[PDB]
């Protein structure tokens, strides 16, 4: 406890990392964090739009072997995080 607060903190942390990893070419730590989240949760964004942005600008941050269509079959990272904390 509190699981709700933990999940919220994790999502906020991911959001901040995602923003840095995409905006800055040299946000080394942020990119590492984001890549780990994405590989672990099989996602590539906080929502449908940011997922699309990431796939277009920094596709290497997405799970390996992805393309422009892949997000259609993926829950976003917020949804994946929620799942972990609502089981």
């Amino acid at each position: 406890v509190n699981k709700d607060q933990i999940a919220k903190d994790v999502k906020q942390f991911y959001d901040q990392a995602l923003q840095q990893a995409v905006m800055d070419d040299d946000a080394n730590n942020a990119k590492a964090v984001v890549k780990t989240f994405h590989e672990t949760l099989n996602c590539c964004g906080s929502n449908a739009l940011t997922t699309l942005t990431t796939t277009i600008l920094r596709n290497s941050l997405c799970p390996s072997g992805g393309n422009i269509l892949t997000p259609l079959l993926q829950q976003d990272c917020h949804q994946k995080i929620d799942e972990l904390f609502s089981g």
